[PDB]
């Protein structure tokens, strides 16, 4: 709860090495920045989202997601991006998610405007 | 720009009957409530996005995305969803959505903890 | 059962004009041809898949799946699409998909290899 | 192309333990088995599917897909997972794959009918 709120505020690095810096507010927002290691990106870009205030202590991880839309001073990409996933905590805390990719398009391309992809996030590197 | 705030804001409505109400800011962000007709779901849910605030104009559709967790007053559905999709305009103006849907799992359930949909939102029904 | 066997197999076709043939075997296969409407794609590509020969009968969909690889005698679009769904028979019958799309990629464009999209089937059109 | 065949071909193991063991055919097909050490499933299932018989050669990895439905002689799951990837050779080769995982399901329940995941397969472990 405050738990979760602790546990996930701070910055947070994926696979690629892109880093994701980010406040857990107590009424369930997310709020921060991203910057991305690939792709049409550089710099920092605004993100948001929400997680679950008060998830179950049962061992279950914590349900959440957010957006960054691929704009900001430097480049706009035409697209945003949605990760939905689960905070673990713990020694070796995680946040294992799967993301939704998606560019503006003609209607004619619309059934390709989607990639989908999976990044795992932790506290170290 | 202008444009694409004045046409995103407002009461959106997909196929199961579930409402979207949003405000695009002139900064990017998508802020609002949700109200699904289906699922562990009860009234109205926060959330929050980002949409592309400069999309082309080739007819290109808009980027966006934008998560609500299931949480409220009334139900913790210890849950998470993002939207990721593109506003198209016109009069028969459509935010054709991919979704990720997370539940808080055991580690042992994690394999199964993210369903994934399709939702086509519009401004009438 | 059979039921099952006699509803899939024939001629299915999409939202976008593609058309697939397909005979479903009495031991769970899928074999058949695939021509679709849009993408790198010309004629019809091998298709092969399984269902299940025994779903449930609370009217329950029965689920399925089948690959194609794009590649046949005309074009090598280096990519594979697989559909994962549920075929629900009677007057409107309906094979309802989602799809991934993955294109052959190096090391460093693996994040952006895979597509994903939904797409409806039905007996006519 | 015969490379694909001969990398492809074998026995692989997934991070959760699971065993796919699969032919490359001249002809771009995948025949073999499936046995998962996780979910609604005992010993092996059929699998099938397709491969780009002939990738590019300026180091990309090779297009594929499969499925399985989940019954056999000891269980039916009255599901079908579909696997769409890409096989990467070399010493530490790999089949990066994302998934799909239908269940039949009421039409009332259809929304929520399909998981989604990602699975590495290696030839050790
Ligand atoms: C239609 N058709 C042929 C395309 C043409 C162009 C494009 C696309 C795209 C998606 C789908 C198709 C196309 C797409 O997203 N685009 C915009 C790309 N936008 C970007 O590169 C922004 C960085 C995104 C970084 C990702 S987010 C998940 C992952 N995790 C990380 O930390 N980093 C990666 C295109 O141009
Ligand atoms: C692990 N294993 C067996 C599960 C057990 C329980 C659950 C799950 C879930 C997901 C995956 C697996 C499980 C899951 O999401 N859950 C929470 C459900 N949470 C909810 O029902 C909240 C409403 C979501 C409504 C959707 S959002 C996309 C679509 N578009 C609309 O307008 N409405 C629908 C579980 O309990
Ligand atoms: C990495 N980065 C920038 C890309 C560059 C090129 C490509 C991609 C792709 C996928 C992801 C990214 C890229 C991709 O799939 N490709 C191959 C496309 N392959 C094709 O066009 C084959 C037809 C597929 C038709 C689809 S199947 C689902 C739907 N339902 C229908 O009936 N028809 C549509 C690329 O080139
Ligand atoms: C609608 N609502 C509440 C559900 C109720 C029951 C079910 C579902 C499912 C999917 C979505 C929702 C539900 C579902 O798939 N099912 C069948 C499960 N079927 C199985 O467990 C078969 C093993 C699948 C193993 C996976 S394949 C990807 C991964 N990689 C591996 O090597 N192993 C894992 C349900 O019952």
């Amino acid at each position: 709860m405050g738990r979760d709120e602790a546990g996930i505020t701070g910055t947070w690095y994926n696979q690629l090495g892109s880093t994701f810096i980010v406040t857990a507010g107590a009424d369930g927002a997310l709020t921060g920045t991203y910057e991305s290691a690939v792709g049409n990106a550089e710099s920092r870009y605004v993100l948001t989202g929400r997680y679950d205030s008060a998830p179950a202590t049962d061992g279950s991880g914590t349900a959440l997601g957010w957006t960054v839309a691929w704009k900001n001073n430097y480049r706009n990409a035409h697209s945003a991006t949605t990760w939905s996933g689960q905070y673990v905590g713990g020694a070796e805390a995680r946040i294992n998610t799967q993301w939704l990719l998606t560019s503006g398009t003609t209607e004619a391309n619309a059934w390709k405007s989607t990639l989908v992809g999976h990044d795992t996030f932790t506290k170290v590197k």
